[PDB]
């Protein structure tokens, strides 16, 4: 397991959101948890979202995997960057353990690059904080003041070592490139946009056939153009959307379903043939570990529990918050809620979509 | 010109969106503006909605246009429905404007039926409000109390004669038929629903990449459990989306765009060749009408008018107002508005989309 040697209140209260820093030594004796072999190998794999940077002569070029090959690439000024490495890797996925002083909901996924000298990605800016944490090799990093971006002056430039973490908030240009054969890598963070969530509860609304409620004026206003539309009835209208997103019950179910979903592709391999409850209870009872699948997102809204969109509920609360928190489990876990087998086949259903599984 | 008798602020008190009632000779020597003859062979048309509507033995039958025919209908038991009768038909338009009472944003289009003894499509609830205008022959029309329904008890029975008008609030059960070859036309009404709004602000924010402001926690509040979502957060997530929907500019520009449009289709024909500024000029000082597209909504929200969903500005306010209350306009109507090149390239404009034309 890795641990983190960090001061969180200190980096809660002057950093995160607010400015970026160097974590000299955040991880001691620092050990890859992949080899820039197995990455490769993992990026000529067709779900697997990587791409290969290079520039020269001043002068970029992005390919897109899968790759069938690697013959032509050079000894420098190139990188391979693999996103969501956690759902394809577990000791990749054990990475991201150490932040879970941040709350899982604004974790995103852990990215990993290889660089050869010169190798990255060059000048740019992101919109989702991040950590990025050297592995084996050494890399350059500058970072400068809060605003593919055009050269900047650095606030911070400095040379990473196996174990240093940059975090880096949205908005801060950053550029980082190798100078020994490097890994990277980046612990990246997401946050939703006022866009996405209102596209996305209009979505719930349109499927469910929710806000069916029309504008009703038993008191309509005079007016001295009858092609006005009036301020009150613009408000009239405006107070019924709010009305509607101020509804208590829905808007989180909504929340619960939209942001327990990956932004990036899972291992899904439904087991055949399908699980029965019985099998879970025998499986658990024996002393069975019960395995989330990586990256799998599970979130706790209120009483209910969501799962890659699926919305999980139990009158068995301390068992679904272990769900929730554990992403290995076992009976003790679950304790008396075992018994039930409405809770048996509400994990049974989880197993037969893949979202966890016994041991691997 | 059509004249209502009817006493508007006893109806707007009483009825309006409250209470369903008979209107006796609601218009006086009533002269239908159209015949059953001219109204079939606009239902042959291919652009056309309409809908015969047949009952024998217990059962229904309801046949879409349009038609290559009317041979086999019988004498009794069907009805021909036919949509935005306006659309297609200016003195059926005419029928409309005595109901300018209420805002043209509320008043959507005119439904014309015509149907032989027993003709009519059964017991029913409509989602809008409606005035209902006999015409020629006899209808029995029936209302029940606020709940195609199951039979009802009615509080309203009554059989309407040329003239006379039957308005009905959404709700409230209703049924209608012949008792001679009967016209009968629904100046009906149209109220947005919160889904219909919700989902048409979404899609207007996100054409327009609106909202791209990101959910930031500089404060990040501690929690028990990781995978815990806090309700502070909630709360700052729907803050997000109730500030997008209260930002006072966009939220009415939406609407203005939104409700400027039509439910059903309008008789689009551009003129070729286009029109230039000059020609607009020198037709309306030469004393031309300027006359809207029939069932073309044209409605004004502050300073902005709108049209089919099109965005009009102008510096000249009182020739834009003419423009959006009157469907036969002339160079007085516009003033000195008519010496400014943009705003005639603007009129221009509207007349090349088929929006307005002169004289027909
Ligand atoms: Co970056
Ligand atoms: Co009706």
């Amino acid at each position: 397991e890795y641990q983190l040697t960090l001061n969180w209140p200190d980096f809660l209260e002057r950093h995160w959101q607010k400015r970026p820093v160097v974590l000299k030594r955040g991880f001691n004796n620092f050990i890859d948890p992949i080899s820039p072999d197995e990455l490769a190998g993992l990026a000529m794999e067709s779900e697997v979202d990587s791409r290969l940077v290079s520039h020269q002569d001043g002068k970029w070029q992005v390919s897109h995997g899968p790759f069938e090959s690697y013959d032509h690439l050079g000894e420098t000024n190139w990188s391979l960057l693999v996103q969501a490495v956690n759902h394809w890797h577990e000791p990749t996925a054990a990475l991201m353990r150490p932040f879970r002083e941040l709350p899982d909901w604004r974790i995103d996924d852990l990215m990993i690059s290889f660089s050869v000298p010169g190798g990255g990605v060059g000048p740019h800016l992101d919109q989702y904080d991040v950590f990025i944490i050297q592995g084996t090799g050494r890399r350059r990093w500058r970072v400068g003041e809060k605003l593919q971006v055009d050269p900047f002056e650095a606030i911070i430039d400095e040379e990473l070592e196996p174990g240093d973490i940059l975090y880096i908030p949205p908005g801060f240009p950053h550029e980082g490139y190798a100078l020994e054969n490097a890994m990277n890598y980046s612990v990246g963070f997401r946050a939703p946009n006022t866009r996405e969530l209102i596209s996305g509860f209009a979505d719930y609304v349109l499927q469910r056939e929710l806000g069916g409620n029309y504008y009703s004026d038993p008191d309509v206003p005079p007016r001295a153009h009858p092609a006005d539309v009036l301020p009150q009835e613009m408000d009239k209208l405006r107070e019924m959307m709010l009305e509607l997103i101020n509804q208590p019950e829905h808007f989180k179910q909504w929340f619960g379903e939209f942001i327990s979903q990956s932004r990036h592709e899972l291992d899904i391999a439904p087991p055949e043939p399908p699980y029965q409850p019985d099998e879970i209870y025998d499986a658990l009872k024996q002393g069975e570990v019960l395995v989330r699948l990586g990256g799998l997102r599970v979130l706790r809204i209120g009483d209910d529990v969501y799962a890659n969109g699926e919305k999980i509920d139990s009158p068995h609360r301390p068992a679904l918050d272990a769900l929730a928190s554990n992403i290995a489990l076992t009976a003790e876990n679950f304790g008396d809620a075992l018994e039930d087998p409405s809770f048996l086949a509400m994990l049974a259903a989880l197993v037969n979509s893949g979202y966890w599984f016994f041991e691997g």
